[PDB]
C-alpha cells in the first residue's frame, strides 16, 4: 500500500509510528512543534513539512501522536481549512468526551475521524506484540484499516468515537495503578534497607502469577461479577480488608504516602457497612460503581 | 519426617495447610473457634483439639492461620502457660510491628517464634507454585524448615521477625492495589455497557504483558531505581501524569470512584512539583517515600 500518512506528533510513539509506516512503503510527512526532533525520522525518509497546513494537505490520512487533545487543536486549528475530505487518527490519551466531542469538531471540518488507543511501548511498535483498539465509523476503519495496520494489529470496538479512549484509560487505569502498587511496595520494604534491586524482582515475580491466582480453585471473575455472584469460600471482603488496614497501618508506620492504600481500605470498608464482609473480593466494585 | 504439629485456624488456607502436612506424614491437631468447620481436616485425618491448651500441647509446632494477630492473642491467652519450649509460627496478615511486639510476647512465654507470609491462594498450597516468606531466628527455621517446606518453597529473609510481615504487606500492597484496580476499570468500561466477561480479560490480558512491558527498550528498573536513574526518553511522568488526569476525568465523569485514581494522579503532581516531569514513572517513587 502507498497511502500518503501525515503524522503529527513526534515524541517516542511518534517517531517509531512513522518507521513502522515508511518500512511498510507509505509515504510519510511528518511535523512537529519542535522540528529538530524529526531529525531521526527524516533520515529514514518521512519529509518534514514546514507547517501543520502543508503537514495535513500531504496526506489522506493525518494521524496524532500528542500528550493529549489539546494539543489537536493547538496545532490544527490553523489548518482547519485544509481538513475536509480527509481522515484524522488521534492516537493520543484524553478522556472519552473530549474524544466523542473532537470527532464531531472533524466532521464539522468536512473530515472523518478514527479513535486510536496505542496498547504497547514504542520499540513494540510494529512488531507481533503490538496492538491498536480502535472506534469510529466502520467503513472509514474499514478503508484505513491495512495502512493502521502497520503500527500494530488493530482492535475494532465499534461507533462509538469515544469507545476506544474509554478502553484505553481503563486499561492505563489498571496499568498505572499498579505501577503506583510497585514503586508503593518498593518504598514500604525500603524503610527496612531493602534496596529496589531485592524487592522489585520478588513483586513483579508475584504478579506474573497474577492471573493464575485469580483462576484457582475455578473462579472465573467477570462472569461472576455480571452475574451479582460474590462467594467468599477462598477468600473473604473481611480477611482481604484487614490486609488492607494493615498495608495503611505498616505504610503510616513506614512514613509512606497513605493516599494509595486508603483509597483500597475505602473500597473493603464500603463492601463490610454495606453487609457483604463474607462475599469475594469481586464485590469491592458495587461500592465503586456507586460511591 | 513426623514432627506433630499444630494448626490453629481452619479458614480456606488453614485447611489447605493441615492437608498439606497430613498428606507429608505429620500428624496435626487442629483447633478452630468454629469447631464443626474441621470436619473435613478430621476426615482427612487431622485431630480435633478440645480446647487451645490441648491443641498447643499436641505439637512441637504450632501455626496459625488467622485473620490477624489479635486473634492469635485471644486464642492463646488461656493457653500461656503451655507455650514453654514450643515454635510459635505465625502465617496470619498484620502489621511489621504488632508482629515484632508477638515475637517478643513468644519469648516472654518461653516459646520461639517465626513469622511466615503465604503468597498463594489455598488450592496452590502445597503445589510447586507455593512459596512462603519466612523470617526470624535462622536456628528456629532450620529446625522446622522440613516440616514447613511441605507448605510451600520457604524464602528466608533473615533474624528480623517483621520482615517477612514486611514483604508480605509490600507483596499484599501490589496484589490488592492492582485488584482494586481491575474492579475500578471494570466499573470504568461498565457505564458504556461493556460486561466485566468481556472487559476482565482484555484487561488482564494487558495485565500479563507488564512483567516485559516495563523491560522493553532496555529498562531495568529496580537497579535503575537504586541508582537515582530515571531517563524519560521512552516514557515522561509528564505524558504518564496526563494520562493520570485523563483517567481520573473519565472517572469523574463515569461516577466512579476517584480516590484510587486521584492517588496515582497524585504520585505524578509532586514528581512535577520537585522538577521531574521529564524524568521516567519510576521517579514517581521518592514522593511515594516522603510524602
Ligand atoms: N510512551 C509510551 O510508551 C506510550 C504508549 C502508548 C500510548 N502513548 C500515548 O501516545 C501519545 C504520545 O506519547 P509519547 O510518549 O510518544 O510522547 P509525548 O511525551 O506525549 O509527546 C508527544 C508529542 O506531543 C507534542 N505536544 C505536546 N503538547 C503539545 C501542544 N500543546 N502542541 C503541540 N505539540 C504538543 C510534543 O511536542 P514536542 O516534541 O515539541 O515536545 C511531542 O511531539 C500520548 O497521548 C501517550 O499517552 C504513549
Ligand atoms: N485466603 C487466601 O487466599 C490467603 C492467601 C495468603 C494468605 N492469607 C492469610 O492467611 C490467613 C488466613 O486466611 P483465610 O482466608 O484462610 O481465613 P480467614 O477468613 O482470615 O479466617 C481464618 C481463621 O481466623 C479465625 N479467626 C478470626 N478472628 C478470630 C479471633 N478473634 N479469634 C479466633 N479465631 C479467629 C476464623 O475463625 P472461624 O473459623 O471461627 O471464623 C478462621 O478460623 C489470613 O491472615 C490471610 O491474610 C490468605
Ligand atoms: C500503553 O503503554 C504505555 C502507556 C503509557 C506509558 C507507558 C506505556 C508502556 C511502557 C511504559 O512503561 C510507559
Ligand atoms: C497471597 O494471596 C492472596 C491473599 C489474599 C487474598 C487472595 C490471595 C490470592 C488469591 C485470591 O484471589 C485472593
Amino acid at each position: 500500500d502507498r497511502t500518503p500518512v501525515t503524522l503529527i506528533g513526534l515524541g517516542p510513539m511518534g517517531q517509531a509510528m512513522t518507521r513502522a509506516l515508511l518500512a511498510a512503503g507509505h509515504p510519510v510527512t511528518v511535523w512537529n512543534r519542535t522540528p529538530a526532533r524529526a531529525a531521526g525520522v527524516v533520515a529514514d525518509g518521512a519529509v518534514l513539512a514546514a507547517s501543520p497546513v502543508e503537514a495535513v494537505e500531504a496526506g489522506d490520512l493525518v494521524i496524532l501522536s500528542l500528550t493529549d487533545y489539546q494539543a489537536m487543536y493547538d496545532v490544527l486549528e490553523p489548518a482547519t481549512g485544509s481538513l475536509a475530505g480527509r481522515t484524522v487518527v488521534n492516537l493520543s490519551s484524553d478522556t472519552p468526551d473530549r474524544t466523542r466531542a473532537a470527532a464531531d469538531w472533524a466532521t464539522e471540518h468536512g473530515a472523518t475521524f478514527l479513535t486510536g488507543g496505542v496498547m504497547i511501548p514504542a520499540p513494540m511498535v510494529g512488531t507481533e506484540e503490538a496492538y491498536v483498539y480502535y472506534s469510529g465509523p466502520a467503513e472509514v476503519f474499514e478503508k484505513h484499516r491495512t495502512t493502521l495496520t502497520v503500527i500494530g494489529a488493530p482492535r475494532y470496538l465499534g461507533e462509538d468515537t469515544g469507545l476506544a479512549q474509554l478502553m484505553y484509560q481503563a486499561q492505563l487505569d489498571v496499568f498505572l495503578t499498579t505501577l503506583s502498587s510497585l514503586m508503593h511496595a518498593t518504598a514500604l520494604l525500603g524503610t527496612a534497607g531493602v534496596s529496589a534491586a531485592e524487592s522489585m524482582p520478588e513483586l513483579i515475580g508475584m504478579l506474573r502469577t497474577v492471573p493464575a491466582m485469580l483462576e484457582a480453585g475455578g473462579e472465573n471473575p467477570g462472569a461472576d461479577i455480571d452475574a451479582d455472584k460474590h462467594p467468599g469460600d477462598l477468600s473473604t471482603i473481611t480477611m482481604m480488608g484487614a490486609t488492607a488496614d494493615h498495608i495503611v497501618g505498616a505504610s503510616e508506620t513506614a512514613g509512606i504516602d497513605l493516599a494509595l492504600p486508603r483509597a483500597v481500605q475505602a473500597h473493603y470498608r464500603r463492601a463490610i457497612e454495606n453487609g457483604h464482609g463474607g462475599d469475594n473480593w469481586t464485590r469491592i466494585i458495587d461500592g465503586i460503581r456507586s460511591p
